[PDB]
């Protein structure tokens, strides 16, 4: 991979680079295992020199690791610099799932979301992959979620023909319905905001969480996100979690309603093949 790479990490860094080995790309950017001259491994995302770049997206975050990463045992990566083109972080050998891991992630994740936040939302602009994920403020759950995880996502699909106006419809009866669906006022938690299997790499001793979208949000919102495309030992995670920081009553019955958002993202990113999925979960989210 680069000597450009190589370069870059050494002026955020400070360290001497040794070695440079490409990791592959990830929607705009690309990937690399730097090497530093003591050994030091780091995992670091770069877009290419010279590149557009959208505004304040790597931003998200390096801001996002700092701020999420602030509670004991923490399943967050250390960052080792960044600006608006590249971010070096610590880089993570990953290890096999085993319920030993899965228990101790549990007990990770439940202190990672009870540092707690000041609001909903974020105090910098948000990104999911590569689209706007807005961040401003809120006091109250179901006005940020209708307003700023739903609907912006709802209706770009519609407007690219991935839903129908009567699934918007079906998503709309939910957003009305919402303040009932919604359960009862808790505090908002530090979230990582796009925790399914595949940004979860497992440890001897836990996991690391990587690829954040992170930001003061529900904290069923993660345990949603990881039920819905599956984890490995999902119930011992719970079950850890829930030890220590038990979900709020009814929590199960209210995991449709906290996919509806990746879900959303998913049809805008990836198209069609997330549609029947979004509708059937809407669909149980009203009937919940
Ligand atoms: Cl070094
Ligand atoms: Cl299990």
């Amino acid at each position: 991979g680069v000597n450009s790479v190589a370069a870059r990490v050494t002026e955020l860094t400070g360290r001497e680079v040794a070695a440079v080995a490409e990791r592959g790309h990830s929607h705009r950017w690309h990937l690399y295992r730097v090497e530093l001259a003591d050994g030091t491994p780091l995992f670091v995302k770069a877009l290419p020199d010279d590149a557009p770049a959208l505004d304040g997206l790597f931003r998200a975050e390096a801001l996002g690791l700092d701020w999420l990463g602030r509670s004991f045992g923490s399943p967050v990566p250390q960052v080792a610099g960044w600006d608006d083109r590249t971010l070096a972080m610590e880089w993570v050998d990953e290890r096999p799932p085993t319920p030993e891991a899965a228990e101790r992630f549990g007990h990770q994740l439940a202190a990672m979301h009870l540092a707690g936040a000041e609001s909903f939302g974020a105090t910098w602009d948000g990104y999911i992959g590569p689209l706007p994920m807005d961040n401003t403020p809120r006091s109250t759950w179901p006005e940020f979620y209708a307003e700023q995880r739903i609907l912006p996502y709802l209706r770009r699909a519609a407007d690219r023909g991935a839903l129908t106006p009567g699934d918007v419809r079906l998503v709309e009866k939910v957003l009305d319905a919402l303040d009932h669906l919604a359960g009862d006022p808790e505090p908002p938690a530090r979230i990582h905001g796009d925790l399914w299997n595949g940004n979860v790499l497992w440890q001897d001793d836990g996991a690391v969480v990587i690829d954040p979208a992170a930001h003061g949000g529900h904290r069923e919102a993660d345990l949603a996100m990881l039920a819905l495309f599956g984890l490995p030992y999902l119930d011992r995670v719970r079950d850890a979690y829930n030890e220590v920081a038990p979900l709020a009553e009814g929590w199960r019955a209210r995991i449709p309603l906290h996919q509806l958002h990746p879900l959303l993202v998913h049809v805008c990113l990836f198209g069609a093949a997330y549609r029947t999925t979004l509708v059937d979960t809407a669909r149980a989210a009203l009937r919940a």
